[PDB]
């Protein structure tokens, strides 16, 4: 089997990307977040705090001839942005772009961090990390992904984000149609349950590459690209009148500016940024300061290709017992 869904940004910022699900019998369409940096797949749902909801398309379980409590079980989930969520477990079916799995779990939202309610826009999370990161209790739950995989022509998905534009994720094949060139392939740790690799260095601008191994996660869910402090204070020096702002939580530049490209490399491939894709607009309304699309990973922990990097390429998940990445331009 296959699948193909379009993803489509929420705001003119590309801040995050919506996919259509279909949850249930008969069908309750809910427009999630897709996340290859976790492993949860969550739902604003009629058991939701009423006070958390606002605006966002719920599900209703009840309603579903096909959902089943699953009993005992909980969830709770915190993000990386420090966004949370948790509650209680279905399993439904659940279908993606005509891939549909049965006995999925389906996290029903009891309670919401004030940066959920606040997004109309996002039903909830479909994560697709590797399924060691799942947070439901006693009984961990595995992704859509990996409860599709074994149905699937080929054990993949892929992302094609669009800038300012919809995308498609695909599941089970790689449309050769939508890549220009050779897609090209790098190992995977799976040992933190990410999609984790080593990028081969970067280039600013039409500047020269420097060849430095950059361990990272490839993350659909995350807006930015968050790299070392040396990596990002290089590219930042070549913006006049760029600095890193404490107050604001970043770095930030005039808007008058015109940003350069950043390259990032995937073995002896590489992957380059338009400069017009780090511009994430003005600090606050009216204001001539525009907040960066690269920024620093000191504090985080781990570098984050988000959705800045990934939006540049067309990124294979491939999941085969050794699972691997890879990356064409597109
Ligand atoms: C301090 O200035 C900004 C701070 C943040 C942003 C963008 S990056 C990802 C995100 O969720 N953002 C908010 C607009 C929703 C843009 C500008």
């Amino acid at each position: 089997s296959t699948g193909s869904a379009t993803t489509t940004p929420i705001d003119s910022l590309d801040d995050a990307y919506i996919t259509p699900v279909q949850i249930g019998t008969p069908a309750q369409t809910l427009n999630l977040d897709f996340d290859t940096g976790s492993s949860d797949l969550w739902v604003f749902s009629s058991e939701t705090t009423a006070s958390e909801v606002d605006g966002q398309t719920i599900y209703t379980p009840s309603k579903s001839t096909t959902a089943k409590l699953l009993s005992g079980a909980t969830w709770s989930i915190s993000y990386g942005d420090g966004s949370s969520s948790s509650g209680d477990v279905y399993t439904d079916t659940v279908s993606v772009g005509g891939l549909t799995v049965t006995g999925q779990a389906v996290e029903s939202a009891k309670k919401v961090s004030s940066s959920f309610t606040e997004d109309s826009t996002i039903d909830g999370l479909l994560g697709l990390a590797f399924s060691t990161l799942n947070t439901v209790s006693p009984t961990q739950q595995k992704t859509f992904f990996d409860n599709a995989k074994a149905s699937l022509d080929s054990p993949v998905f892929t992302a094609d984000l669009g800038y300012h534009a919809p995308g498609t994720y695909n599941f089970g094949f790689i449309d050769t149609t939508a890549y220009t060139g050779s897609i090209t392939y790098t190992a995977v740790s799976t040992k933190q349950g990410f999609w984790e690799w080593t990028s081969t260095g970067y280039a600013v601008g039409s500047g020269t590459f420097k060849s430095t191994s950059i361990d990272g996660i490839a993350d659909t869910g995350t807006t930015l690209l968050y790299l070392p402090a040396t990596v990002v204070s290089a590219y930042w020096a070549q913006v006049s009148g760029a600095k890193s702002s404490s107050s604001v939580g970043g770095y930030v530049f005039p808007c008058s500016a015109t940003l350069p490209s950043f390259t990032f490399g995937v073995g002896s491939a590489r992957i380059v940024i338009p400069g017009d894709y780090i511009d994430f607009g003005p600090i606050s309304t009216g204001s001539s300061s525009c907040f960066g699309g690269i920024q620093s990973s000191a504090g985080i922990g781990i570098n984050i290709f988000g959705d800045v990097a990934l939006k540049a390429a067309f990124v294979v998940f491939n999941g085969a017992t050794t699972p691997t990445l890879g990356f064409a331009s597109k």
